[PDB]
């Protein structure tokens, strides 16, 4: 029993994170980089964005001590409020969709072809609707976390890909519409796999609590927007060039995402944890939490730079995916992977003040990165069009960081030397064995970097090693 949770609960986390990877594996194969494949981002770019303001707690936020405070019916009263408020804007939100697509269009490909921008029209019939369902996940979400803190619906998300991964299989027959349908059937069933915490509330047809929960709810939306925007900016901005540039944009980013959710999230979620239980080792936590980002985030960089051509080779370079394309995503995947570590801090560092119940200087940090990522996104994009929008956003991490390094004045300084003197004896190691032109040798150049890595890691950490 117990046992089983614990081994069903892990295997269901690990294949979450192997699934995104599936599915952009699958996009290569079966779509490669499009015209057709840009108009599906911008078609799901809207209703993903939601969901990734939700899943960061934009609705959980405000919604949790508002609905914690009220009692028996008022209770119910007050989620029907927010049901009933927020589906009137989505409907009024659907509806112009329909009437004014330009508008939601340019917002995430404006510079987009004409083909291309029909095509994302004619998606959006189909992807506008997922951000109902989307918004009732979010606050069957926040229900839940009242019930328990975190646990499975974290994990929910992955009914979406399954979706959009038999969309793919299916392409073959119809084209993208079938991993458009995919996304939205996915919405759906996220919403029903969650469904009972709402389901079990009365109905009422009223809007009472709305206005005041909006007047708590638009600040911290608008935090959680800033701090997501990013991703928006550097698709529309990149949308002026060739065809093609929003996908090499979803396809570098994969490869970026893997190590920074398993480094970089997975210890930000552990330090918030920590200091929400334990805050007046503030200090303390925040700087455990640095190091070991640091000593997973600076190796795989380095690595994930020397190995970029045969590492997307490998996962993309097949079907539609071609040598071309291996090329630029390669070159982009370099780009974002400058700034991995950066981010790694970002992540600790801010979730850390969050703890403390600090909105402010996370805020802060978050604005400084966003308008650096437009300035160097206009700048680098017109010299280097998407490499320079991806280095744009490393840069723009590099710059938030400094702040809030500043600001927090805590850092880990003897073992970001120590790990950094490790990672270039790793890189001097796997740079003596690139003497040979295979498609696999970039696995065995892994294992040897890992192991140099881990043999200097054990020289230099005795003395913690042996206590
Ligand atoms: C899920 C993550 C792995 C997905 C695809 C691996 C692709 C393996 C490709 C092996 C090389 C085949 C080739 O044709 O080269
Ligand atoms: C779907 C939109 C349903 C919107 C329901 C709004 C309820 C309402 O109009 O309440 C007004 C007042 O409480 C009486
Ligand atoms: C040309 C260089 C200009 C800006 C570089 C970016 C530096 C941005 C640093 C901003 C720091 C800041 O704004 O701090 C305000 C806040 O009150 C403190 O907590
Ligand atoms: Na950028």
């Amino acid at each position: 029993s117990i046992l089983f949770s614990s081994i069903l609960f892990s295997i269901a986390t690990f294949f979450s994170r192997i699934l995104g990877l599936f599915r952009d594996v699958l996009f290569a194969k079966y779509f490669g980089v499009s015209y057709e494949l840009d108009a599906y981002f911008i078609a799901i770019m809207f209703p993903f964005f939601l969901r990734k303001v939700f899943g960061e707690g934009a609705m959980s936020s405000a919604f949790v001590p508002l609905y914690s405070e009220k009692s028996g019916e008022e209770k119910d009263k007050f989620l029907s409020s927010v049901i009933n408020g927020f589906s009137l804007i989505i409907l009024a939100l659907v509806i112009l969709s329909y009437f004014f697509p330009e508008l939601i269009i340019n917002l995430f490909g404006a510079g987009s072809s004409h083909e291309t921008k029909i095509l994302a029209k004619k998606l959006l019939l189909i992807t506008s609707p997922s951000i109902y369902f989307i918004f009732l996940w979010a606050i069957s979400y926040s229900i839940l976390n009242t019930n328990n803190k975190f646990f499975w619906p974290a994990l929910t998300p992955s009914i979406s890909n399954i979706t959009i991964i038999i969309g793919t299989f299916l392409s073959t027959k119809y084209g993208i519409i079938s991993p458009t349908i995919g996304f939205l059937i996915g919405s759906i069933l996220m919403f029903f796999s969650i469904i009972k915490s709402i389901i079990k509330h009365k109905y009422y047809f009223t809007i009472k609590h709305f206005p005041h929960f909006l007047k708590l709810f638009f600040p911290t939306f608008m935090t959680m927007v800033v701090s997501q925007i990013n991703t928006v900016v550097d698709m529309n901005v990149v949308s002026f060039y060739d065809k093609g540039s929003i996908s090499y944009l979803q396809y570098a980013s994969r490869f970026y995402l893997l190590p920074y959710g398993l480094f970089a999230v997975s210890v930000s979620t552990v330090v918030l944890s920590k200091i929400s239980n334990d805050r007046k080792n503030f200090n303390y936590h925040l700087n455990d939490a640095l190091k070991t980002t640091l000593f997973f985030t600076i190796p795989s960089m380095v690595g994930l730079i020397f190995l970029s051509t045969p590492i997307i080779r490998f996962f993309y370079e097949h079907g539609a995916f071609t040598s071309k394309d291996t090329l630029i995503t390669s070159k982009i995947l370099i780009a974002y992977t400058l700034g991995l570590p950066f981010y790694g801090i970002y992540s600790t560092i801010s979730r850390s003040y969050h703890a403390i119940k600090n909105t402010k200087t996370p805020f802060i940090a978050a604005t400084i990165v966003s308008l650096s990522n437009i300035i160097l996104d206009i700048i680098f994009g017109l010299k280097y069009g998407p490499i320079g929008v991806a280095l744009a956003t490393s840069i723009a991490g590099i710059i938030g960081v400094l702040y809030l390094l500043f600001s927090v004045k805590t850092f880990p300084i003897k073992d970001f030397l120590k790990i950094s003197l490790n990672s270039l004896i790793m890189l001097f190691v796997i740079y003596l064995t690139d003497f040979t032109d295979n498609e696999f040798w970039f696995l065995i150049q892994i294992l040897i970097g890992i192991l140099v890595y881990l043999i200097f890691s054990s020289i230099f950490y005795r003395d913690l090693i042996r206590r």
